């Protein structure tokens, strides 16, 4: 009965809101109904917020992933599934934006956050930030300007944070 109870995040327009947080401690707080991963197309969760999420769930995660691909194959890059959010959600929303350190045309990261309009409430981090090699700073703006439902950002890095809110506006 206390779900999605977001606190403390900035307003940065109608529906993107963003906190300086450890997103696994953000989702064991509010209890989301969403929290996205930022996943790759084979579902192997090994570094970045992947990594952090599937540790946080005692790689209950990585089991159900692999027989996810066994069943249905790959995803494609800018696509996702839902499948459990294990102790930190209700869903978790596997999202593949393109990796730019393997190339991946950084076009494809409109089309990856897309996928967040099909929930109304996300607890999210910045699609292909981090490990995925795109300039954070980009990725806020595709997600503002493609994002449409309600999305927390959890940023762990408080001078990243820093920077994409003060460059924001
Ligand atoms: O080699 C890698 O980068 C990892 C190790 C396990 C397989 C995975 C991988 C293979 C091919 C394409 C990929 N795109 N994102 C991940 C990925």
């Amino acid at each position: 009965s206390m779900v999605n109870s977001f606190s403390g995040y900035l307003k940065l327009t109608d529906n993107v809101y963003i906190k300086n947080a450890d997103i696994v401690e953000e989702a064991k707080k509010v209890k989301p109904t969403v929290v996205v991963n930022a996943a790759n197309v084979y579902l192997k969760h090994g570094g970045g917020v992947a990594g952090a999420l599937n540790k946080a769930t005692n790689n209950a995660m990585q089991v159900e992933s692999d027989d996810y691909i066994a069943t249905n194959g790959p995803l494609k890059v800018g696509g996702s599934c839902v499948l459990s959010g294990h102790n930190l959600a209700k869903h978790c929303l596997h999202v593949v934006g393109p990796n730019v350190n393997k190339g991946e045309d950084i076009q494809l990261l409109k089309s990856a956050y897309e996928n967040f309009n099909q929930h109304e409430v996300l607890l999210a981090p910045l699609l292909s930030a981090g490990i995925f090699g795109a300039d954070p700073i980009h990725s806020l703006r595709v997600c503002v300007d493609t994002v449409r439902t309600n999305v927390y950002l959890a940023v762990f890095d408080k001078n990243l944070y820093d920077k994409l809110v003060s460059s924001f506006l």
